[PDB]
């Protein structure tokens, strides 16, 4: 039992969700280091969470391809690493019970990696949700640069919302 986009929706995520920082690799990074800095910081995709390292901030949370070729470096102590499976298109209930435990693992202190099977383009919807208030969420605008969310208690509904109106498949 799980969420699906209708068309409606998927055209209209076309478009950044929060501030878009525009400019190729590493420049909306650099740009944002400082803000990064002064508040936790959870991000989606293998190249937006990579980046985001690269320029000294350390995610709370990262969602990424379970399939990236990527590697542990000591970090590897308090991580964790979850995995879950969430198909092109879905919010599954797997991913949302997935999220909501990193961010508990995040409260005493650890990094979660959610290594996701399928696409983790979405999960930024649920990270809005179940995220304190004054993160941020991060993720990629494809030729274009970085999208920038700030949790607010406006920003849970429209992300509410968004849920609310995606297709419920038993």
């Amino acid at each position: 039992m799980f969420f699906r986009l209708t068309r409606e929706l998927r055209d209209e995520l076309k478009r950044p969700l929060g501030e878009l920082v525009r400019g190729p690799i590493p420049e909306p990074y650099l740009k944002v280091r400082g803000e990064l800095e002064k508040h936790p910081v959870v991000t989606v995709g293998d190249v937006v969470t990579e980046n985001v390292l690269k320029i000294g901030v350390k995610p709370i949370i990262a969602l990424y391809d379970l399939k990236t070729k990527r590697k542990e470096y000591s970090i590897e102590d308090t991580a964790v690493f979850l995995t879950v499976t969430n198909p092109p298109g879905t919010i599954t209930k797997a991913l949302l019970d997935t999220v909501r435990k990193a961010f508990g693992l995040a409260e005493r202190g650890r990094n979660v990696h959610i290594l996701v099977s399928g696409e983790e383009d979405l999960a930024a919807i649920p990270a809005v949700l179940y995220a304190p208030l004054g993160t941020l969420v991060l993720y990629g605008q494809p030729d274009e640069g970085v999208v920038l969310i700030k949790v607010t208690p406006e920003c849970k509904r429209r992300c509410a919302k968004i849920l609310a109106s995606m297709e419920v498949v038993r």
